[PDB]
């Protein structure tokens, strides 16, 4: 990398917590076009991600790296050392590639076993709007849920249980609990504080 | 591309849905000025475009090049695999253009065969002025949007359909409701919540 | 060009209708510091140009470039194809230079033929005071209105038919309307919604 | 220069009319680190200053390079053609620098033979607090007063002519109309709308 | 010089402040006329400005001086003495000039940094005519005002602020406290004492 | 420098006066990341420099170049001419860094005998609560206090003496004024306009 | 390093005390991507911190230094001067690395040694709602807090200690004191001025 | 030295503060009369200061001896001894002055970083005219506070901080808590026990 | 040494205060019997005493090293590297025994230094007689006092300041403020809560 | 010179002004007596007074050697260095003894360029005896007046001017404002508060 590259990196993803869509896509662009070592991931890794969440980080890869050396990866000489070592030295670009993978892949686990987020955490204000409460809580789920999730049923939920504590008996009043975003967004049109 | 030509041009889009005008027009820059391959066209996809709209891409651009191999498209040997490997080469110049032109027009069917996009959620709020609403609401066609839309009728549509709640018997009131736009804008001027 | 250069004059230009004071400026220094050929031309005025008024533009570039190839343009020999192809020559620098001048006049018009603007839809807000919209509806014209324009008096006259609808009284009430922009300007400072 | 150079000195600049003291010190800054020629400087002047504003430094020019001709000028031969011309040329170093320092001096005249300046029509508004009015006016004429000026005395002057209405009677009333800004900042301190 | 030349220069400076129009047109034109040394120069600044003011300008001076062998007069040389025992050379011609300018500019400067000017503490006396004030206000100005600043707002802003405090409030009854010069006149035409 | 360089260390250090730690931070960085000449050095001095603050800076550094001169500064031969333009001279390097140290420390006294400075005049508005005053007075002394300053008892007292007319008398009967900081921080916490 | 990039490095650290997890990885990937001297680090340090706490770090820095050369470090031959210059040397990598070591780990001390922090100064604001608070304190937190700090249980204590007036007894009322941040937050909910 | 003139040195300090203009301008006189070495110094500092004052020097000295060998002394080599033990040594006259000179200016910092001092904790008396508490203050202040320090704004603020009670009552109700040293003097004057 | 040897000097040390008389006398034997080296001294204050204390030892050791550096010392040169290096070394015996003693002699300074301290901070309880609160004053004293300071004034003292208000109350009914202790003694040997 | 000269010379200085008759008798004799170089002067000059008015006489001494320089000195080779250099040589004698006349005769401008005198500025206290604050007040001018300045009609009205209110109005009643000084010391003889 260079430093002005991995402030920009940091930039466009200090908003959105490790694993989501825009954090991946950011990494993943940034892996494709500057092709890092695994010495330049950990500055990477450490760079962004906070300690705990580095630690779960590497949590995750041991048991990635694991799962790809006992099934057996490609290009990997065991008597070489290990893979991290391996990605380091210039001449294997193929075990490079797949140790950025692995990088990349342990990223997944880090929202989807993450406990509590705090997407989960958005209250609807006591007398914020519900039209603003939806937009804001579509942020928090781009920003902190998982790739590959199914967000619209999450979304759908979240609507009411973390809804204003009088939208909670409005959507059940007009009998829309269970129906599309869309419906909630027309019930709750005529509402206010 | 570089990293920092790519953020750049992910910011300028962020703002626009997939073929929208500002997007297909930043986008249409990028391909000029960096005359990317397929691999770097698939980076940029998946860097800009979200999983599912990338997936819908493909879904049209799969069958744009089905359309360009079965009817025949220039410097393409079928023997020399596909079209996207095709491009990759360094020396098929001509066959990276129209790659090139085929994944810039599968962008088109996106905002086109979307269904019940962000634009069409623009309800005028209980109390915003009808004045700024017409501004956000042409802001938010601006975005979302395809190209060679008739942008002025459903304009003229969505001033009365989206309107207030209250500017929804105003306009019929003053009589203007199939009039041009400036005919609501003038007629809506005098509202107050 | 750059895809950066071009990004910044695109963020330096979004605020000014084409044909305007500052759109000049900046696409002139730009013709100026990159000497660009046609098809680089043609790339930045779809770049910044809407489809609508990229079309307007060839409409008036089309007629400018006729009139000067009938009345005799320098260096063009009319054997060796259109002007638009012989200015992407790299060895025509006259030529280019000649049609950089006509595409920068083509843009003259379309302001200046332009339909109902945007400046003119300025109306003075129901409680907007008379002091800011004296600025909104300088900053308005400075970004709408064409060059070599006789703004003043333009502006005087707006200043009172586009007025807020008790200023329209007031105004003629005070005995300012025939008057410059000053007396106006002091005649509204103790006005309050 | 550079097109990212020649924005970044507009963006420096815009908010100071031509003579400022901060548009004197940035074109400064970018006439000694770029060193243009003549066709450079008509660039610049034309890229920043409006075309009103960049004919009246071009009638000052003009005098003040005539005067510079009548009057002897090192290394002209007035043989060679004029000045303008002259500059352009790489050879003549010292001609070029001399052309430069009239280019420069020729913007101290714009504001000091302006007629009816925006800083003059600096009026406190009915509500507005005159401790803002104070830095508001200050604000207006470090960018709008040309270099040279004895500031103090106007600044000290304008802060009761261009008063509140109230303000214009509560200054004769503490008695500080004549008495440093200090002692007027003193004395509209316990004001209020 | 001589001692008649000197007389005459002062007779004529007399009335006028240092570093004013009049004072900078009959002391550029005997720097023309005379074609004086640093020696004669130091003369003439004795025999003319006070003590401070001549400390004041030989602050200048030197700071000009600083700055003009910093970047370099066309003939000067770091030897021989500096640029002021250079001047006294006959040889040294241009090196003569050089020091006239930077003496003559220096004296401009002075206006601009000057404390507490006494143009400004010209008042309006209680039983002088309005037409009376303003007449000595403009002769005040015309010489005291530095070279080139807009003079015309410093009438319209101080007459207003040095008039009596009884024309001050019939300006107030008149609302003419910011109109134009020739609306002030007019207005308190009607004042008598 | 380069142009950009200067515009940015313009830009992060406009907001504080000459002098101030984060003036101080920023051109000692400046000076020593690119090793200006004294040539340079008057380039950036007039760019950031306003004319009298910039002429403050030349009085002190004249004394303190005479200091240095008068009392033997290494590597300086008298008979080369004055220090100026030896540190223009690309061989001097220890001359060249001996003169960016005497022009870094003429910037000392500027903000310590500046007369009244704005840091002074921070008088806490009459509705402006107390807390938010505390940060406004630091940030405040921050860009207006010269380097090697006892800030905490100033700050201690301008807590009181350009506290609120109100908390005036509220330190007072709290019994908190020759208190650290903190106990009047605490003081003040229940204050309401 | 380059002055752009320390500049970078300053705008990204200055929200952040020395110490904090924020400043930690910032200063971190700086070291690592520039591979700094101990000259290049002094520069860093004393643009970035005040020299109060530079100060401090040098305190610490040698009670490091002193540490490691007491107990022997790598590379490091006593006759060769100090641990600081031994580091400028080129030709050392490996005590350049241990310097660069030691000087990042002085920084661990600045806030755990540091005496009344300013986020022990966030006091909930009079009529200022706890879910703010919440994420106001937060922020604090992570900018002023050492690394490895057990932060959870601090904040849950900060989260009572430096609440609300009312909000100290509405969660004693609620009996939610000692109970996790999460009990607090849906607890004071309700809450509002 | 000899102890006649070090017992006179003293008694000049005794009644200055460490770091102080008097304190500083002794010592810097016995520095350049004496041409001490780090021995003589040494001896010095521990007869005037006492011992946590000279470690307070001490750590002053260190940082500042660090700094200047980071960044290289003109005659220092990382060898012989540190700069202490060079400083002692006849022939190394150049070492021994640059000692000088930062043992020197580690005296100046102690004034500014000095935690509760004294001249700011020097009150009113109940009975002590004002004229007496501000000669006091003036004593104390152009004592105690640093070296160029601004002092004019800190009697403004801590003649009103620093009065008896009645005595800031008085200067409440004449309203000059914030007015002039001078209106403050007069302010006071009726002032009686 | 051996670790049984520390933890046995650690446990005598558990309750003595850095630079107790019972602290200085067990690493006095300590030091005396196990002859340690600079490296085994540096372990053994990092494991007695907390980080904080350890760093103002090491201050002090520094201060003491620096100053008897300059004076002079029996064996050493410094030439052949610093102090705490010399020290490691089986030869340079001599200037290891007097490391030990200038380590020692830091410890001399460590209490004196100490901010708040708690060795003269024991206070009587409500219901604590006065007998025992004395005794455990008098056992704080000999644990927490430095070297050498007389103990029977500060004794006589704190039986009185550290006193419970209702022995306060009787000591100050009684008259025995300032009485010798054994009339405290004596005078509340009638006295029990 | 001596430490000891230095001294008793700044003692017999302690209370005279720079500028004073006293200062400048002690000042001229110890010219005269050590025959001070220029290096001698400038650390006698940083000995006796403050920065500001060491600066103050730096500016005089600049001004008044750029007019002998410029007119010319007895033994002055430009070509061999300034004024200051050439002052400190053993041969150069008699420009040692110009430089001195005029390092004395800057000081005699020096009273007079202050602002806010002292000298005479002595008020009468509201119980202070009128021959008493006469006594003080000519003290205080034969101990702050320039050279040479009549002290007698300054004396006259100062005995006024500067007396108490009691005192004025006894003169008033008198009619003795404006008598000769004997008439104010026989008229007071009577009156005592």
């Amino acid at each position: 990398w260079q430093m002005k590259d991995l402030q920009a990196i940091k930039q466009e993803v200090s908003q959105a917590a490790p694993g989501s869509p825009q954090f991946m896509q950011t990494i993943r662009l940034a892996v494709q076009q500057f092709d890092p070592t695994a010495k330049d991931l950990q500055d990477l890794l450490q760079y962004l991600c906070s300690s705990l969440v580095a630690s779960l980080h590497h949590q995750q890869l041991d048991s990635l790296i694991s799962e790809a050396e006992t099934r057996g990866i490609t290009g990997y000489n065991p008597l070489a050392g290990p893979l991290r070592v391996q990605a380091n030295n210039p001449q294997q670009q193929g075990l490079r590639r797949e140790y950025q993978q692995l990088w990349l892949a342990a990223f997944a686990a880090l929202p989807g076993s993450a406990k509590d987020p705090s997407w989960a955490s958005i209250l609807q204000g006591l007398e914020e709007p519900y039209h603003a409460f939806v937009e804001r809580l579509n942020i928090a789920l781009d920003n902190g849920l998982p790739e590959g999730t199914p967000k619209d049923p999450i979304l759908r939920s979240l609507a009411y249980s973390n809804a204003n504590k009088e939208c909670q008996k409005l959507l059940q009043a007009r009998g829309h609990t269970n129906s599309p975003l869309g419906d909630m967004l027309r019930a709750c049109q005529t509402w206010t504080p």
